[PDB]
């Protein structure tokens, strides 16, 4: 059948379970590894998890950086948990001053204090990932432990990265080559020796490894892919897009699995399942440390999805009205930032907050940093581009609302492009400007959630004649990600900026611009100036009754609380209600064969769509046990 081809041959096969965000990909890949080891393959299963996902989903601790065999079985199976932040840390890491006499002392001391050696020695971002897939081929080629018949990779959710690291490696590698024969003083600005031979020998190797992965993924004999997703519409929608990319960079992908599908027979169980959760979580939201001080709003699910202008107005009646809109008194201007992990509905909320704001007499702006065409699907107007769009699909009335979509990516490369004398001087010994601008950003990309923190700070500045005059309250719907940043990087990313605007200020003088970096300084500091502002601004976490995203939200709120940010509000958004439980099962099961259909027909048979379908039933297990897993395993494969 299906699993027959995955027990197929002696030829080593690397199965990739990949997908996004809590489909069960881990228990999916785990279960597979098990049923595969059962079959007789000496098999290794792999995750890149800081949190040790594979560890407690096996119930045996594999968290050792190198492959761990499992005690308690006669089965041939190995777990592997790889450390990204130590992947780079381990693999990557005469006096004639007659120059000072000519007066060079000033210019050499300014360039040395531009600390180029740092920019040269800073490892390119994302490295360890690309190297990780390679670390795997290493333990298994090495054959130190056993002769590995199959490998099962549970990937980090959702190919450009092996490239960008190769590129940022090549840039750095080419510039240590221009550095072996070089002047005494030139080698001195980088801290570099007279011989780069051993370094460049080693950096070259690393890059060959980074290359080996992009080579292996496309490799037609060993590699195979399997997409994992849940029955929701967007999951099928998204998965299609990832098969587009899969047929694109041309890595073989033969199977999509659907997990957490509800069996018509035993469905009545699932209802009680979800229920124990809602209670557990809600209970937690009640008593949780630090959750206590912030506003709580429990909203129920709704009759059906909110695609429209009136619907949002009424949603607003539910969330912000039946509970307190007394958040509206304050200064004349108000900022509200809603954020939440993906799946919790925070557009329908954020939108509705803006809509309830509109008719209330007050001009308001909703900002969508979500690329998804979210807010475009929200008011159903397709608000596109970067400029404000006036808000109408009413019967005729006062519409004091605008909203705009700022792609956080287009917002980054807009900033990168804007940053694209001393040019000649650096080129003075040899030509470096290309390589050092591009690597000037190799220090710039390292921030994690900042694609959007661009867009936000952009509009923060937008108070002005054309706008600040026009607007009273505004609201930020962040993208379904990490825009919520809970440690102190705010004064410190600002110090990255001022550190390098001051180094650059140092060496602009010694060539006989950077005011832009001063514009960014004021924008960031003005973005910061409102975020930490007590009166005008407040933050909101939108979340759901599943106890996982609950205790997560608690943490992220507990940390955001002591981070100082005025987060005044939580929202537990889709609460199923008991009296409606009958309808809700038939509802979420209705979604199923809808989206299941929307998959069964996607872009013909050929490009993308339907490949080979794997259905995995929802309930009900802890699913953390080894035999549990063999069970899950025999059920699906
Ligand atoms: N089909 C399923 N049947 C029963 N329990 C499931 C199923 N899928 C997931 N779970 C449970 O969901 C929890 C976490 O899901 P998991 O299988 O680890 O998803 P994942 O692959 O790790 N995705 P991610 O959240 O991005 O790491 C575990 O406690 C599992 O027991
Ligand atoms: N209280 C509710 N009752 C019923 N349906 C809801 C409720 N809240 C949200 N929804 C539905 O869930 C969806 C929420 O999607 P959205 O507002 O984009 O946030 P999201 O779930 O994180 N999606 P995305 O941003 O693309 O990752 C909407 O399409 C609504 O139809
Ligand atoms: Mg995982
Ligand atoms: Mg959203």
């Amino acid at each position: 059948g299906v699993f027959e081809e995955l027990a197929a041959g002696q030829q080593r096969k690397y199965i990739m379970i990949s997908g996004k965000g809590g489909v069960g990909k881990t228990s999916l890949s785990a279960s597979l590894a098990v049923k595969l080891a059962a079959a007789g393959h000496t098999t290794l299963v792999v995750s890149t998890d800081p949190a040790h996902s594979l560890s407690d989903s096996l119930a045996q601790d594999v968290s050792g950086g190198r492959p761990v065999l499992l005690q308690g079985t006669d089965l041939p199976l190995w777990g592997l948990e790889i450390d990204p932040e130590e992947a780079k840390r381990e693999f990557f890491e005469q006096v004639s001053d007659f120059m000072n006499r000519m007066g060079m002392g000033f210019v050499i001391d300014q360039l040395k204090e531009l600390k180029l050696g740092e920019l040269l020695n800073t490892p390119p971002p994302g490295l360890d990932e690309a190297v990780a897939i390679a670390k795997v081929v290493q333990f298994v080629q090495a054959a130190e432990y056993a002769r590995f018949s199959r490998i099962v990779f549970d990937t980090a959710p959702t190919l450009a990265l092996p490239d960008f690291v190769d590129a940022s490696l090549a840039k750095v590698i080419r510039l240590r080559k221009k550095l072996n024969g070089a002047t005494s003083v030139v080698r001195g600005l980088f801290g570099a020796g007279e011989s780069q031979d051993e370094a460049v020998e080693k950096l070259e190797l690393l890059q060959q490894r980074v290359r080996m992965v992009k080579a292996l993924f496309r490799d037609k004999t060993q590699t195979e892919f399997i997409i994992a997703t849940i029955p929701t519409y967007l999951g099928v929608n998204e998965s299609s897009r990832l098969l587009q990319a899969l047929r694109a960079e041309q890595i073989p992908c033969k199977r999509i699995i659907v997990n957490q599908i509800v069996g018509p027979q035993q469905g009545d169980a699932y209802l009680r399942m979800k229920m124990k959760d809602q209670i557990a979580a809600l209970e937690m939201v009640a008593n949780d440390p630090g959750l206590r001080p912030l506003r709580k709003v429990i909203a129920p699910m709704v009759d059906v999805e909110v695609r429209g202008v009136p619907a949002l107005s009424y949603f607003g009646n539910v969330v912000w009205k039946d509970v307190y809109d007394q958040m509206n008194q304050g200064a004349d201007r108000k900022f509200f930032l809603l954020g939440g992990k993906g799946g919790v509905g925070k557009t329908s909320c954020s939108s509705s907050l803006a809509v309830h704001f509109a008719n209330d007499g007050l001009p308001t702006l909703v900002v969508s940093t979500d690329p998804a065409h979210s807010l475009s699907d929200a008011f159903d107007q397709d608000l596109s581009g970067g400029s404000p769009v006036k808000i109408t699909s009413p019967l005729g009335d006062e519409l004091p609302l605008w909203g705009l979509q700022l792609d956080p990516e287009q917002a980054k490369a807009e900033l990168r492009a804007v940053l694209a004398t001393l040019d000649g001087l650096g080129l003075g010994v040899i030509s470096d400007q290309l390589k050092d601008l591009q690597l000037g950003e190799l220090l710039d990309t390292p921030p994690p959630g900042v694609d959007e923190a661009i867009a936000i700070a952009k509009v923060v500045q937008f108070l002005k004649a054309p706008e600040y005059s026009h607007f009273k309250r505004i609201v930020f719907d962040t993208a379904p990600t990490g825009h919520t940043l809970r440690l102190l990087s705010l004064p410190d990313f600002l110090d990255a900026s001022i550190g390098k605007l001051v180094r650059l200020r140092q060496k602009l003088s010694a060539a006989t611009a950077v005011k832009r970096l001063e514009a960014l300084q004021a924008s960031m500091e003005d973005a910061k100036a409102m975020f930490r502002n007590q009166q005008t601004t407040e933050f909101i976490i939108v979340t759901i009754p599943t106890v996982m995203a609950t205790a997560e939200s608690c943490r992220l709120a507990s940390a955001l609380q002591h981070e100082g940010i005025p987060l005044k509000t939580i929202i537990v958004n889709q609460v199923v209600q008991a009296n409606a439980t009958d309808k809700f099962l038939t509802a979420r099961r209705a979604d199923q064969a809808r989206a299941l259909h929307h998959l069964e027909e996607d872009t013909g048979p050929d490009g993308l769509a339907s490949l080979q379908l794997i259905k995995a039933p929802l309930c009900d297990l802890e699913v953390r046990g080894v035999p549990a897993l063999s069970y899950f395993g025999n059920v699906v494969w």
